[PDB]
RNA sequence: UGCUUCGGCACAACUGUUAAAAUUGGAAAAAUACAGAGAAGAUUAGCAUGGCCCCUGCGCAAGGAUGACACGCAUAAAUCGAGAAAUGGUU
């Protein structure tokens, strides 16, 4: 079951990492430029 | 200073980016914290390509993580007509 589950994950997946890092980045920048606005008001 | 009919002539001819400043602004770096690496399973050699990306180098070398980046994540609708049927107006 752990050969069968390696394989179907290394089947499916073509992907990278830093997309995730990508949109939670932007995620990051978004919630930083909200804080700043904050402080402006 | 010559020459002087001693009256005067002659010669010589325009420095300074002008600051001992004043601002004035833009800069690399440092720490901090962030976060922290190609290819397809993993681990790894690279050589490229493109340019409003550079750095080191005397460089038409070589290197910088294959220097980096890009590199697609294609929520890139790459999109629509054929026909029967059937229903709607009008006679
Ligand atoms: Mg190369
Ligand atoms: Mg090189
Ligand atoms: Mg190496
Ligand atoms: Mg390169």
């Amino acid at each position: 079951k752990e050969m069968l589950s390696e394989a179907r994950a290394r089947l499916a997946n073509t992907r990278g990492k830093k997309a995730k890092r990508k949109a939670r980045e932007k995620q990051l920048e978004e919630a930083r430029r909200l804080a700043q606005l904050q402080k402006k008001r």
